[PDB]
């Protein structure tokens, strides 16, 4: 049962990741 929970876990966080990667690419061009 632990597996089913772990897999889905790394799936939820993965979403919040691609979210910030979209916020920094906007400032970089201005800062660096």
């Amino acid at each position: 049962g632990l597996r089913k929970r772990l897999r889905k876990f790394r799936n939820k966080i993965k979403e919040k990741l691609k979210k910030i990667g979209q916020k920094i690419q906007g400032l970089l061009p201005k800062l660096a």
